[PDB]
């Protein structure tokens, strides 16, 4: 797993709730707004 070792993949945003990146903040802020309230049934894994 390269896990990052060449090319495109960097993001000045990230979620350390779940693991999502994000290229701005807005972006971020408006998906972290999920984790706040009540997570649906799926994602409840890590
Ligand atoms: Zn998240």
């Amino acid at each position: 797993g390269s896990s990052g070792s060449s090319g495109t993949g960097e993001k000045p945003y990230n979620c350390e709730e779940c693991g999502k990146a994000f290229i701005h903040d807005s972006q971020l802020q408006e998906h972290q707004r999920i984790h706040t309230g009540e997570k649906p049934s799926g994602p409840s894994s890590g």
